[PDB]
Formats: structure tokens, C-alpha cells, sequence
């Protein structure tokens, strides 16, 4: 989307460079897309950002992309390459020019924090010591500023349009993939550039849709939507009842509703998440759903659908965080019962955004 | 509709176990989705497959998912976990139960081959030595069987339907995201479960669509489609002329056409990819497009949109029954990334265009 004043992204770079100097980091190689967006202000495929502790950062893009990138970003130092060897050779030159011996790398769970590029980084920089900086980059992103919240608020409205389309089209006989295709179209036509949609007619925790799984009469359909505005996501999930469900499903839905009321009021500023996770586990145990419980009731939301604090020294709920509750489904043979929303953690209160 | 004969996945697992024993690898942890599908026969999110060199493999899934996975896969040993700690505790138990000293990990470029899971693996398994097995897993997938080719042929037909929608809606004033939304929907309505669509009105090599980039009059729009059937992909890319292009665009498209004639004729059984890549590099240079050239004219396609053999990333030679995308690399001019890509089946002495 590129929207947003350039002043917010430059001060992030300054504060991030300060954080690198606090941990004796000479330079940082940012290869994750979300942090690349956080520091450069724009999404660019194959994200390659070199951040020295002292000096100006440099972005590496493909030949012919320098001008297009400069229109969307405040960064002026842009180097163009035609082969991936020139990419890596350009990075080792900025490392050896800056005399950087300790370089920070994000050990994250997104592109391009892949093992191949990590093994390639160590061999072409055989002398360098790598340091994990995921705690640094996310430690800033856990607490959102006012502009980031406005992006999430608009994404929450986009998610409501996609969930409205879902509620209107879910009929017996339609496949998970056919339903998801209509949700995707609604999200993308409203400005979302990288949405993800789950549709489950069977109990699946990460239920990317299948073509041959159709909705049945007297069943339930669970829709999970993660949609973005200005690259900031908002998450909401609903379990739709089709016809008349059986007594196990109606019980599962009722227990989940009470579990949501517990997690919402118990998630306040200052309490750790594991303090809430302990109460949800015991609650499902008393109601005979111990074998259906899952750990990880919430997670951070921002430039990623799932970002720290995530379960996959106990971090406590802090102001201006964005959390998804409840993230974990109740797994019964009829489906994964979910009811998830995006909440803004305010001064000892949770504002529902979706 | 058949997700694949289960005998095909059982013989793949056995052959993969044999490769582990040939290289003195005690066990392999498969965390990449494409290899998980290749060996288990089904797509399951958060792929977690433990393959011992001798014995039966084990799949880890979420509690309540065991019965569905066993219906979709030939694998019988499925372990359920409720917290991520138990998942890791289950992996380290299978390693010491098997007495494994060297464990293979795929150092790939797809989920879930992420740095975090590697940092966690050596941390929770400090005694184990990790070895790269990406050359092993890809080496099997490089040569397709008859069933794999049948899936790619069907996905190529699906790719044609999405490109037909693209040509019919591309008008000045439409955004890249709006065009991509109609392409994505059409691909999914034909059975594709994880398609990817690039739409570029500006020169971008990996052009995921933006909401605020609109189609211009007297411009060009490049559409790249990677769409799947039974998880096997087919790739096709077209550069559409909108209105009246300038002489730079007319030359770029014409030079791209001549470059395609070289890549097709020079891609024969037995020749290395860099032997063809060198002829395209010089070709763009003579026509004044050296700053518009990109390395990597082709790549394999299958359970991944881009998979080995690639020349820009082993000196692999072209062999029969491979599937390649030609030409993958665009010509980068300020008006756009000029692309013409199709999916070809490498035959004895001919390339059959599937898209
Ligand atoms: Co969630
Ligand atoms: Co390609
Ligand atoms: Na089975």
C-alpha cells in the first residue's frame, strides 16, 4: 500500500540501530518480509536489507527495480543485481567495508528466513558470527503505535466483509475451496494484498481448503480469516452452524463460548499469558473436553497474522499489543470449533477491533 | 479425483530410506510441505514427518487430526500432540529410540524450513549432528513418473483458464490486485488449492500485486500464473500489450521471442543448463539489454512452482521425463518485466508444451 508518512519508518530505523549497538551488533541483515516492511516502509519481494549499527542502510533489489522501489520507500542506497551471486557478493562487500564482525539475523518463521539462504550466508561469510535478533525486531513490533492501529482497524472492517460473504454463501453441497474462493475475492477487491483464509468441514487446526471436502446438512463450517490493510493484519474466526448440529457440537460451541468469556476478562495489562492458559486447560478438563484442548489461546498480530508473543521469562500482556482470542480450536470429530477476534490491548482493557 | 495410488508413495518412502542408508544417515526430519506431500501422499499443514533409515515413518499432527490423516495417507503411525513442547519431546524420543547420530534436515526455501525451527532443533537435540538432505529429496522429484505428469497436464489446463480470464479483463484503470483477484478465484474454482498469481504494471521480478498500481494506456501488463492440481503445479506467463507500445517495448518483446527460440532448441537431453544460460546472457548483451538480463532462464516444476534443476541458485544435465518452465527470467525494461513462460515436458528429442 506504501501509504504512511515516511517519518515513522525512519525513526524505526534509528531506534533499531540503537538496539543493535546495545547488543554489540555491528550490522543486521534483514531477510524477513515483515521486518523489511517495518524498516523500509514498503513490501518488496526477495527482501534484502542491510542495516549497519552506524551509517545508512542499503536495500538490494533486482535490476530495473531501483526506481520503482525508491518511489515507495525513503531509502536511497539501492543496489541492483542480475544474479543471486551478485546479491550475496554485494552483501559481503557491505559487511567487509563496514568491518562488521557480528551480524544479526532474524531466526523467524517467514520468507526469506529459509535454511538454504542461512547455509548460503555462512559459507559466503565463513568468518562471520550470526546473532539472533528476532527478539529485537519483534520487541519493537509487539507494541503498536497509533498509525499501526489505524491500519489494523481498517483490516478488521475488511475481514468483516469477507466473513459476511462467508455467512451468506455457506450452503450444504459447496466445497471448502469454492467458499474460500469467494472470500478471497471479497478481501482482495477491498484492498487486501496478502490475505489467508481457512475453511474446514473437518477438524483441522490449520485448515487450508480442499477441493473435495463439501459442506453437509446438519454440520458446522469454521472460517478463519487473516486479511491485511497497509500490510497490517487482523484476524477473526467463526464457526457457522449449518442446519441442526448434533449434541456434541452444541456442547462444544457452548463450552467454547464460556472459555472465551474467561480468556477475555483475564487478559489484562500485567498478567502473563500462561496465567490465562492455565485456567483454560483446567476449565476444559472439568467440562469433559480435556482431550479436545489445545495450548496457545492467543498470539500477537501485526505485519504477521501470527507474531510474538506466540508459543511456537514469560512475557506479560502490555499496552498497545494486538492479540487474537481465542486462537486454539476445540477439536471434536465434527470440526474445529473456533471463535477468534482481534483485540487492541489498552490500559487494562481489551478493545474488540473485528 | 484420485489423490494418488498409495503404492506410489510407499515406494517413494522406501527409495528415500535407501538414500539415507547409502549416505550413513540414521534418520531424516521432513518439515518442507512439498516433500511431505511427496512421501505421505497428502497435504497437511505444519508438515512434521520423521523418517528413520530402517523402519516405519511417523507423522505428528494436532490432537483430533489422527483419524483424518490416516484416511488420506498410507502412513499408519500418527502421533497427536496438544502443545508444541510435546511435539518437540516426541521428535527427540524418536531420535534416541532409533539411536540416531546423524539426522537429515532439508535446507530448503519453503515452509517449514525456517530458521527458528532449525535453531530449536539443535537446541533441543544438542547431541545430534545435522546434515543437509535437500539434494536427496529433490533428486527423486526431478524425474517425474506418469501419474505426476498427468497432474501437471491437468494443472496446465487450469492455468489456461486463469490466463483466459486475465486477457479478457485487463483494461486501463484496473489495479494489479483487482486483476489478480479474478484470476485467483478462477483458479480455485477449477480445483487449485494453492495457486499464486503475479500481475505487474511496473518492472518487478516477483510481482505480487499491489492495490494502488493501475493499468495504464499504452503500457504492458505481465501475468504469471502458478496453479496446482493434486498439489502439482504448472506455470505459464504472458506479457499483454495494452494500447500502443513504444519502440522499447516492441523491441523487448521481439528480442524475448528470439531468446525463446534459443532456449527451446538448446534444451535437449544431456546438455547442462548453464550451457544454455550462457547463450541467453550474450544474446541480451548484443541487443543492448545487458542491464535488463536476468540469470535463471528455466527451472523445474512439480510439487513446487520453482524446484531443481535451476542454473541460478549443481551442473545438472537435462534428462528425459523432466518438467521445465521456459523462459522463467523476465526482460526488465522501465515499462515492465517482459515474460513469456510455458510448462514443457522434456522428451527424448523434443519439448512438449503442456500449457
Ligand atoms: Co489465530
Ligand atoms: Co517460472
Ligand atoms: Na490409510
Amino acid at each position: 500500500g506504501t501509504r504512511g508518512n515516511q517519518k515513522i519508518f525512519r525513526k524505526r530505523m534509528e531506534r533499531f540501530q540503537e538496539a543493535l549497538k546495545e547488543k554489540d551488533i555491528d550490522a543486521a541483515v534483514i531477510r524477513t518480509l515483515s521486518t523489511f516492511i517495518y524498516l523500509t516502509g514498503t513490501k518488496w519481494l526477495r527482501p534484502s536489507l542491510f542495516v549497519p549499527a552506524e551509517g545508512e542502510p542499503t536495500v538490494f533489489v533486482v535490476k530495473g527495480e531501483a526506481e520503482e522501489f525508491k518511489r515507495r520507500s525513503w531509502i536511497e542506497n539501492v543496489v541492483e543485481f542480475q544474479k543471486v551471486e551478485d546479491l550475496m557478493a554485494g552483501v559481503v562487500k557491505l559487511i567487509q567495508s563496514s568491518g562488521a564482525r557480528r551480524v544479526g539475523l532474524e531466526f523467524g518463521v517467514e520468507r526469506d528466513a529459509y535454511l538454504l539462504f542461512f547455509k548460503m550466508f555462512q559459507r559466503l561469510n565463513p568468518t562471520v558470527e550470526v546473532v539472533d535478533i528476532l527478539d529485537i525486531t519483534m520487541g519493537m513490533r509487539m507494541i503498536k503505535d497509533e498509525w499501526e492501529i489505524e491500519n489494523i482497524r481498517k483490516a478488521a472492517k475488511i475481514a468483516n466483509k469477507g466473513m459476511k460473504v462467508a455467512e451468506e454463501i455457506i450452503k450444504p453441497g459447496l466445497s471448502e475451496l469454492e467458499i474460500a474462493a469467494e472470500i478471497y475475492r471479497e478481501l482482495m477487491l477491498n484492498g487486501s494484498e496478502d490475505p489467508k483464509v481457512y475453511v474446514s468441514t473437518t477438524p483441522r487446526a490449520h485448515a487450508e481448503p480442499f477441493r473435495d471436502l463439501k459442506v453437509k446438512e446438519n454440520s458446522v463450517v469454521t472460517v478463519v480469516i487473516g486479511t491485511d490493510w497497509n500490510h497490517y493484519y487482523a484476524n477473526m474466526a467463526r464457526t457457522f452452524v449449518v442446519g441442526e448440529p448434533n449434541e456434541r457440537v452444541k456442547k462444544a460451541i457452548e463450552v467454547k463460548e464460556k472459555a472465551l468469556e474467561i480468556a477475555l476478562e483475564e487478559t489484562k495489562v500485567g498478567v502473563p499469558l500462561n496465567s490465562v492458559e492455565r485456567k483454560l486447560f483446567q476449565f476444559f478438563k472439568e467440562n469433559g473436553f480435556e482431550d479436545s484442548y489445545l495450548a496457545g489461546y492467543t498470539h500477537g498480530v501485526g505485519l504477521l497474522i501470527e507474531e510474538p508473543p506466540m508459543p511456537t521469562r514469560a512475557t506479560k500482556v502490555a499496552e498497545n499489543m494486538v492479540l487474537s482470542i481465542i486462537h486454539t480450536p476445540l477439536m471434536i470429530p465434527e470440526g474445529a470449533i473456533k471463535h477468534e477476534d482481534t483485540y487492541l490491548v489498552k490500559k487494562d482493557e481489551l478493545e474488540k477491533l473485528t
